[PDB]
DNA sequence: GCCCTGGCG
DNA sequence: CGCCAGGGC
């Protein structure tokens, strides 16, 4: 199963070995980037990140969360934003390659892993459509070959 | 680098 | 909702 290989290899890319993982991939659409806009958290993704507690819904609100930067190899601290005005969620912080806008499309994975020790994480990967990219083999990892690319697209679901 | 807040169909 | 946009420091 190739999207199993994958994200055992991303685990073991921290130091750990996979447990169980669960998935959010989003193909990103044009004003998404690393976080002068984020990325856009659609709905139905709330849930696959941490609990952040809206006090007030009339406040902005945000969180910190840790990930492993599988571009860098490093362990990052990613912000969960809340924007009341609209009201919606963003992810930023990212790694910087996702603000370059001339190679679309761009696709985000995020994987939260639980660790055979007991411990569990978060991991994020990212790619364009530039020369030397990722995005076709992520794309057919995550959404399978028989599916369009399409802004905005996105999937959650256990690996 | 990441903040915040204007807008649209 | 999903998405577009842009100035501040």
């Amino acid at each position: 199963n190739e999207l199993i290989k994958y994200a055992k290899e991303l685990v073991r890319s921290a130091g750990k070995t996979l447990k169980s993982a669960a998935m959010f991939a989003k193909v990103l659409t044009p004003n998404d980037d690393s976080g002068r806009h984020g990325v856009l958290v659609p709905t139905e993704a709330y849930s696959f990140f941490p609990d952040m507690p809206i006090s007030d819904p009339s406040q902005n609100a945000t969180s910190n969360f840790p990930a492993f930067d599988s571009l860098s190899k490093t362990h990052k601290t990613l912000a969960y934003k809340y924007y009341e005005r609209y009201p919606e969620r963003r992810i930023t912080r990212m790694h910087g390659l996702l603000n370059e806008r001339n190679y679309d499309p761009r696709l985000t994975i995020f994987l939260f892993a639980r660790h055979t020790d007991g411990s569990s994480g978060y991991y994020f990967d990212c790619a364009n459509s530039g020369s030397g990219g990722r995005f076709e083999v992520l794309f057919a990892l995550c959404f399978g070959e028989a599916i369009s690319p399409k802004a905005g697209l996105f999937v959650v679901r256990p690996i």
